[PDB]
């Protein structure tokens, strides 16, 4: 699981469940081409998105779509959405866990990479 | 102005100075139009964006040039930028200001919206 | 004032106003004593807390009662207070501006440390 | 486990190792009873602090040793430590994760709770 999303609610206090996740690769044509998309589970984590063998070197956006699951509790946020850029794997193969804390106005993002 | 952009440095506990920041607005065929830009002033702070006759109603994504800034520092940073994606709404308050906090591997950002 | 203190709500994409701020020295002893408190403004900032020539060299607490912040929003909160605890050092820039940014169940707190 | 501590690097994007981590629980004489002590594995988490038995109602006072990290990484940091305080198991048991990420001139603290 080379590519994993966490989420969690700053309010409550508690992983932010079913949160919906699209993944985009920019392509050779300057282009964002989609790769991958999924929704969190109960624990915050949205795991196997991609496999070490698609997920090859290149420009990745983790685009987190915090503005519905704010809406669903009530909440007129901010935020669209948290987008999340980067290159992977440019020195190898590594295994990404995209974290976010989510507050209606404010969020963090942090990136844990291990080899 | 309505519309103001701050941003600090977690690792030196300081302003973050010539930041590039552009700011791009939602067209009616989904793309983003370059609407303003500038870099981060010795406060940390960008001015003059816009003004109160051209941010009109919409959706707006303000993009903060994180990985050119860490550069300069002989810092390895993770993301390309942060990108911050927001509607502004005529109704609530209409001073807006993007607070962004950075680290190499996390940043943080947080909008302020006052009379 | 070699010290102010800033804070921002992330909830409401705001200062936050009114909330009790209370400073400590750390004496021989190892206990902490009073050194200065006050409320943030209507700005979230708390000015006029000490002076240049009663800031002295030393390990001070800033504490920030969040708890009651919250309680007064009907929102509820995790912590008791924030606390945020430093050494005052002579030779790097003389200004302290400790923010901070609160949600309910989280809080992060920055060092902006400048001349 | 109840009481479950979980440390993050910011700068390198790792999980924060070798943090030391000493808990306080605020006895009937409003003093900080020692409570528990440990510090973070590879995985930057902390384990075992504690028991449902142990781990009654009260007032907690979680402190992570920040200084020495950076210290030990050739950084030179504006805090002394983290302090994170907060009442437990005021409405029956819950188990609490106490996640910190850390800056040299920042840190930001989230609780998560679950029962």
């Amino acid at each position: 699981c080379p590519l994993m999303v966490k989420v969690l609610d700053a309010v409550r206090g508690s992983p932010a469940i079913n949160v919906a996740v699209h993944v985009f690769r920019k392509a050779a044509d300057d282009t964002w081409e989609p790769f991958a998309s999924g929704k969190t589970s109960e624990s915050g984590e949205l795991h196997g998105l991609t496999t070490e063998e698609e997920f090859v070197e290149g420009i990745y956006k983790v685009e987190i779509d915090t503005k519905s699951y704010w809406k669903a509790l009530g909440i007129s946020p901010f935020h669209e959405h948290a987008e999340v850029v980067f290159t992977a794997n440019d020195s190898g193969p590594r295994r990404y866990t995209i974290a976010a804390l989510l507050s209606p106005y404010s969020y963090s993002t942090t990136a844990v990479v291990t080899n």
